[PDB]
């Protein structure tokens, strides 16, 4: 990475913050791989997010995982980025311990990045 | 409308926007006990999961009231709560704070709910 953005997940259908803004450290790495912007953050909780696709060509496509750390259970997650000033559409898979069983869900979100800071 | 007495009173907690059934229904025996008093309609129910349900709230002349704890049984980890309900024929609001556990940590996590109660016997 060379160029810092933060961002902010905001909710599918309204502008709160998502429970996601939890999940990913601020701010994001920002580059440029053969002509791509490629925004590359670290989630911060890798067992409980389980799946993580972000909007590319019209499709949610799953983003690339760069390093995995189970020692300090997080990851560095990397995905192309068409327009950064639209928010961004994202689906989420998570697990969590749950009245002595495994809740297994699923949402959708959104990344806003703060490009005009 | 209920005379003063004692009546047993079937529930379901519904999620805050939808129909659906809250999580809030494993944490609650039912049915709930009524009981009728110089005209107020009192609900009391079991928690039966005290250390996870850390408060309970619910709708009083409208906003969000404490519930009254009447008996607890910490060996056991349950509670008994009650609440005064104005009107039994629609939704009741309610707000649950809650800790759970989450691999290794603890979560503080809040939620609303509705209670939405059957006919008295
Ligand atoms: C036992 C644990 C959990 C329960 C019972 C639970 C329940 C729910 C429910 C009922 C919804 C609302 C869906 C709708 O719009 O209809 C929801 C949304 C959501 N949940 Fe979970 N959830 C749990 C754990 C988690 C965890 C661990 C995450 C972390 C990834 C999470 C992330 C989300 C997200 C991101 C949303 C959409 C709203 C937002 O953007 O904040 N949930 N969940
Ligand atoms: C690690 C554990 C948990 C996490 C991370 C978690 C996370 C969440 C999240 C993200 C939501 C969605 C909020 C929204 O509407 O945007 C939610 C909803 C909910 N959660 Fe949790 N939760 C956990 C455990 C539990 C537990 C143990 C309870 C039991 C009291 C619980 C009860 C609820 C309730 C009642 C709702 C609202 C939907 C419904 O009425 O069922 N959660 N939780
Ligand atoms: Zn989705
Ligand atoms: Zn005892
Ligand atoms: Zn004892
Ligand atoms: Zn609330």
């Amino acid at each position: 990475g060379i160029y810092t953005i933060p961002f902010v997940a905001k909710k599918a259908n309204d502008d709160s913050n998502s429970s996601m803004q939890n999940y990913f450290n601020n701010p994001a790495w920002l580059k440029v791989k053969n002509g791509k912007k490629m925004v590359a953050m670290t989630v911060n909780d890798n067992k409980t997010v389980t799946a993580l696709k972000t909007t590319l060509a019209g499709t949610l496509q799953d983003v690339k995982v760069v390093s995995e750390d189970k020692d300090a259970n997080t990851r560095i997650v990397e995905f192309e980025v068409e327009d950064l000033n639209q928010p961004l559409a994202a689906h989420v898979n998570y697990e969590a311990p749950f009245n002595g069983s495994v809740y297994k869900g699923q949402a959708d979100f959104r990344y806003v990045f703060d490009t005009a800071k």
